[PDB]
């Protein structure tokens, strides 16, 4: 009741270019008014599983979208699928789909939705991560909060990188950060 | 409560350069001997809010600092204003100003007030963020333990560039860090 | 279930690089359900990496420090960490009994497999960078692994690295943060 997250086994959840080419593992740990999350990214097939700038110089980047209703429920339009994501039952997840989850989710005042008012950068998160665990090739994921429109909340996950790699695997290392939560 | 923060409203609280010239986001959240700190940065006047290197070369950091007493409330010579910093209820504080924080205070033996030992350097945490929110704006932010005198612990944040910026708005994405507990 | 694993926050040797006790790592782990919030320093006091010329000695560019665990938890006395201040904490130092079980506290072996001959996936490293004297020019970086020792159950390892060619510069860093899933 204190985790949220996606099951940390190899089995594709997510959509990214076409249907099931990728493993987003997802960790969301309730610390009372912040969440810790921790993340990392399989491509298991399709466009982006083997990276090629020579052959394709246009492919530099793709975004993985979470998005939640009133009750912090996942909705369809989502990249990652329903089926995969629900609160911690020992190494695997519990039987039914969960029905609140309003604890986890990006505060709305520290993070509002797009509208007129002057928009601030603290609702986007930085970091860097390595494609096959080699120091030499990064790529950067940018982390931005309930900037989607058709939902309540949002989390999306941008990757990106600007070396010209020539056949290489995008499976990442993990990396860690926290938001404040919405109660 | 589990939470001391400013609450997460964008109001000035905080006075860098002329009375209240910006907003400190500042959540503490404690998970036992551990403190989960997210920190980010709005300058809305004054000398830092539009930084220009080509203009006044010389404006390339500045700080802000928190003192605490005995007991692990806020000194009023401290840059941030008291009238908020207070355990949290809601998305704002409880009513009456704080009397103990002392559990989230950092720990003077893993973090020593200046003396003729020898000075280590974990008493520092350094990120990086964005200002704008754009990839190609890095600011480097510099947290320092009880480094402070004339208080019984405190927590300083520097600000600083290596860039020539040119009419660039000081307004940063979040970093999340954590740090040892006193008790 | 909300404890702190730790080495205490003194700055005595407990740990072993090159020679006997010839560093101190500050190392605390908190369990916050089903992830572990990690933080971690180190102070090299003595021997080969206690002073870093690479004008002199251009190839000492990085070492590597090991934390071995069995089945409950325990610390194996091959790892280079100590086991005399590695315990649960009290006030500002440790229980009075050596632990019984932190498999709570271990890394989880479905998210971070032991190698085998099935594909080695990234997603058991955690990449951080640190600076020595807390110095904004003098950066090294912190590979940390998890599971990928053999003659154990668990395990947690350290490599720092560093590119930039030090003449005379005292090993001694900044502190990083970083969590893990944690096995139980
Ligand atoms: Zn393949
Ligand atoms: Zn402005
Ligand atoms: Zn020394």
């Amino acid at each position: 009741t204190r985790t949220l997250w996606t099951t940390p086994d190899t089995s594709p959840n997510c959509t990214i270019a076409q249907d099931k080419d990728s493993k987003l593992t997802l960790v969301l740990t309730k610390c009372g008014s912040q969440i810790l999350a921790n993340v990392s990214l399989i491509v298991v097939a399709g466009k982006y599983h083997i990276i090629n700038n020579k052959t394709n110089p246009k492919i530099k980047s793709f975004t993985i979208k979470l998005l939640f209703n009133k009750n912090g429920v996942l909705l369809d339009n989502s990249n990652l699928g329903k089926a995969y994501w629900n609160f911690r039952s020992g190494n695997s997840n519990v039987s039914t789909a969960y029905e609140k989850a309003i604890g986890f989710m990006p505060n709305l005042v520290a993070y509002p939705k797009p509208s007129n008012s002057k928009k601030y950068a603290r609702d986007i998160v930085y970091g860097t991560i390595y494609l096959g665990g080699k120091p030499d090739q990064p790529a950067v994921i940018k982390t931005t909060f309930n900037q989607e429109t058709g939902c309540e909340y949002s989390i999306t996950f941008n990757f990106s990188w600007s070396k010209t790699y020539e056949n290489v695997e995008f499976e990442t290392t993990s990396f860690t950060f926290s938001y404040i939560a919405q109660e």
